[PDB]
């Protein structure tokens, strides 16, 4: 109903303005050292890590630029984004070999100087969003320099797609855990995300062309050829690879001891698949193309997520399960909820099945009633199936506010579209 | 016999020193306008075209650099190459969008400003050879800038390989004759050639890696999957395309009315296949890899050329025939003779079958006894099967001295290797 949509939008709007963005505005700007502080424990206090990761600094720039463009943050988020871009360029850009370094410490010195394409994707995404939001040409300038370096050093001109981890001087890292011989869903999906906003910023043919090529790589090489669900790791020739941990990480490794089939490799992420589908619909909007350009793929992603991933009884989306439809891990992790909020709305917009609005409300109620720590405003990172926190730090080097602010803004927008349709 | 090899080498050496290089040294340097004059009729006189093509200027730089490095030209060819590089940079480089323009007129003004990857390959090849021969860092500087632009604008990150023709501002040209929707043997084989010498010059990992990727594209996508012989044109997805003429040309179009099966599209070039195989062996030498890294491919290329392409009765190599082994066109064109001289020697070195030395001597006798215009020192461009000139201009915008000087130098070297083995 229109009354229900209005209640849902108001719930998001009040929370975003009074809870989520103030958590960050009051804590994150480091005026002494530059850049952003993002290590906050279950009480919102500094947990002390001596880290300013490329991921945390670029995701922060993305959040503050995008929220400013959308009219949130009381006008102050543009200058917060500019503070972040100053840190990226002055502390994290390699003035000899080009590209952004993986890690600095809190004082701004480089501590991991490798060139990691997952981080460089977020640099392209955040810096393009930053120029779109502020008009400062530095964002586009360094996003384009980073794009150009990926084409030079990372694109595989034989098999297509990207190699993903390099030493500082752009030589390819070693095999296996060193990261130089796999191609992954994590990198290729986020390059589609980044290239969409790069093309939105520049309007240049090359960015349109290579955004479309990245979409084709995902659809034709990364998604399961029968089920359409994301497969995580490939060898260079796009045969499926055994899943491994890399030396370079950007998340905490969780093992759920009660998860099923822990040695199976047919596992796929409902959250990642929803994220891919709604980001693909956003790319198609930016490209001026209809969603049914990729009807079969979008339908497979969303159908699989709603049929298997949604916990109708307790609320929220499970972590992972098989391509063929068995759930493996029913813990409740934060970013997958965020990406299913946006994805279930876009599934309803395109596919028009009421199950997607039922799924949206299920996930929305889980997020507001269980996952948000309303005392502080941030989201618990990991919970039991029934919604009891397992891990309680509010944020760290890899959990900032990229998924949650974007899901609040993009959900309130899509709910408005649905009400108006 | 050793006596025979010594006679063959002496014949080449005397001709190269006293006939071929003086033809060019006495005619080509344009001191008034810069760059090189290359339009000479059947009497060695200026035929008047108001053209300085990227192909003619870069191939000239390659010839004079490579011949100087080999100890030919009486010391004067390094400065001739430098004169050419001055013209390439000062008249043919696009200081706004980057890359070298396709065509200038004789006064040095740009008349076709498109960015054509076939020409840009010869820029990478010639400029890398120029730094190797002279130590002037400008060659490597602009070869690397051109490499970097090809990766940014031309590489297809989905299907692999390169799109091949662009407007001045690097937007992709239109479909069909405009050149923006085919991938070709001509471009991809010459990129392997150029990247070999780029990697010889720089020693950088990225150039090694992408040279190897280009070799793999050729072997896995461009050569016939059964016969190993080059297929000329593909769509972007590497399905075979109907052969078409492009608006942008770099040769004169010849029709042999007595050629067989003129509408067949299973035609392949013995000269191109020999050129590919010996350039691949040269790449493997530069890479420090054994020839049997690609034994099957090299054997198919050379076996097909000697079994079908060599005119045992009259001498020389035919123009083209089918992958499966029927000869279509028995005219005698100049560059295929040059590339079979080098290729038949390397076929003997690797495969050790005496038929390849018999083929070498057949082609060598044809070149010296029929094709060289000894009055002037250059090669007739096109002859009847029996060795009577059909076209008699000595040189033009597309026929300079790239194939013939290289075949003389590289043949006298390989004959020495064979004698010493």
């Amino acid at each position: 109903t229109s009354e229900k949509i209005a209640s849902l939008r108001q719930e998001i709007e009040t929370y975003l303005n009074t809870g989520l963005l103030p958590f960050w505005i009051t804590r994150t700007v480091d005026k002494e050292n530059g850049g952003f502080l993002t290590h906050f424990d279950q009480f919102g206090n500094d947990s002390g890590e001596d880290e300013k990761s490329l991921i945390a600094q670029s995701r922060s720039v993305f959040t503050y630029s995008s929220a400013h463009r959308a009219g949130y943050g009381g006008g102050v988020l543009a200058e917060m984004a500019r503070h972040g871009v100053d840190y990226l360029i002055n502390n994290m850009w390699d003035n000899e070999h080009g590209g952004f370094y993986w890690m600095t410490n809190r004082k701004g010195e480089v501590t991991i100087d490798q060139k990691i394409v997952y981080g460089l994707s977020f640099c392209i995404y955040s810096l393009s969003e930053y120029t779109l939001a502020t008009g400062d040409p530095r964002g586009r300038e360094y996003a384009e320099k980073t794009f150009d370096l990926l084409q030079k050093y990372a694109v595989d001109t034989h098999y297509g797609g990207y190699f993903e981890m390099f030493n500082r001087d752009w030589t390819l890292k070693g095999p296996g855990a060193a990261g130089g011989d796999r191609k992954t869903l994590d990198v290729h999906m986020h390059l589609m995300e980044a290239y969409t906003t790069l093309y939105e910023c520049t309007g240049q043919e090359i960015h349109r062309r290579k955004l479309l090529e990245t979409i084709e790589l995902l659809v034709n090489k990364v998604m399961h050829p029968e089920y359409g669900t994301g497969i995580p790791q490939f060898w260079a020739d796009w045969s499926v690879a055994p899943q491994i941990k890399f030396d370079i990480v950007w998340g905490w490794a969780r093992f759920n001891p009660d998860g099923l089939k822990s040695a199976a490799e047919d596992n796929t992420s409902y959250g990642h698949n929803s994220e891919f589908a709604w980001l693909l619909m956003h790319a198609l909007d930016i490209l001026g193309l209809p969603y049914d350009t990729y009807r079969e793929q979008i339908t497979k992603s969303y159908t699989h997520a709603v049929e298997n991933g949604v916990d109708w009884e307790f609320g929220g989306v499970y972590v992972e399960g098989s391509h063929a439809g068995q759930v493996y891990d029913k813990e409740k992790e934060f970013w997958q909820q965020a990406e299913m909020l946006i994805g279930m709305l876009d599934a309803y917009r395109f596919l028009k099945d009421e199950k997607y609005l039922q799924a949206y409300e299920n996930i929305h109620r889980f997020v507001f009633d269980k996952m948000i720590n309303h005392s502080l405003g941030e989201w618990w990172p990991l919970m039991t199936r029934e919604g009891v926190p397992i891990w309680k730090h509010m944020s760290h080097s890899w959990k900032i506010n990229y998924h949650d602010v974007r899901s609040m803004i993009q959900s309130i927008v899509r709910l408005d579209k649905i009400a108006k349709g």
